[PDB]
């Protein structure tokens, strides 16, 4: 891949800006500009190309297999008990979290028991990130 | 990919943008673009491509054979009790959050017990992400 | 990979930005731009290309085979038992949290038992992350 940008406010090619409480007087600006891209890009050019598979099981005697393919999970135990108890008493909560297994993303691409793969694959993750503000 | 891009707050090719209790007088601006983008992109030129799979099974004997594909969950357990007891007393709870498994965003692609694939394959996420704001 | 950039607030090619409480007079700005981009990228020029697999199982015998791909996750455990007790008191909690396998981004490709590949694989990740913020 090719161009990839995370800009956290202001993005241009030419820029002017004027920001606050400023005299702009008697400016002449100008601008010529030429700005030609080319792109040949994630191109194929093939004359013969095989994904082939094969299995042949003969006279043969097969027990007991088991293929397991990834992030197989089991017999996981998350246990959060909250026990508040209160007399003659104050409690002042704010903002207060309890997070389990919370996720944002998940991309998942080719997760297999076999892959055959000819070619391009890409993940892009950007980002403006926050899990807790308070005030 | 190409020109994949997080911006925060603006964008622009040319900006002459004047913000906040400025002044802007007898200004002269002048622009001449050219400004082209060519693109040959994810092309392909191919005589011949072949995905072959062939699965022979002769006087075989086969017995308690298990294919399992990924992501397999088994027997998983979340135990979240709250438990709140009050005499006399006083409770403020504000922004008080329980929070189990949540997910934002989950891309699953090619996720498969066996796979042939040719070609291109992408996933993109571009985000702007809060969890809890409070005051 | 080309041109991946992390920009914490301003991107231009040319920036004539005034700021603030400024007096910006009188200026002159002339700009000649040329600024061609040529690109040939993850271009590929093959004859032929074979991702060949073949198994063969003869007049063999098979017992307790077991094939497990990564990732595997058993018997785990999170106890986080959380107790307040109180009598004639005062509790004051602010931006208070329990946070368990919380994730921001996964991004998985190719996790699998077996793999044949050709050409590109790419993972990008940009961004702007806060945990916790309060005041």
């Amino acid at each position: 891949s090719i161009d990839v940008k995370y800009i956290g406010v202001k993005s241009a090619y030419v820029s002017y800006d004027v920001q606050k409480r400023t005299i702009y007087l008697n400016i002449t600006n100008t601008l010529n500009i030429t700005n030609n891209n080319y792109y040949s890009v994630e191109v194929e050019n093939i004359t013969a190309q095989v994904q082939f598979s094969k299995t042949v099981i003969g006279k043969a005697r097969l027990n007991n297999i088991t293929i397991i393919g990834p992030l197989d999970m089991k017999q996981i135990d998350y246990t959060v008990p909250t026990v508040i108890a209160e007399e003659m008493s104050y409690m002042y909560d704010f903002c207060t979290l309890i997070s389990i297994k919370v996720h944002n993303i998940v991309l998942m691409m080719q997760v297999t028991v076999t892959t055959t793969y000819f070619g391009h694959s890409e993940q892009i993750s950007q980002e403006r990130y926050q899990y807790v503000d308070c005030g």
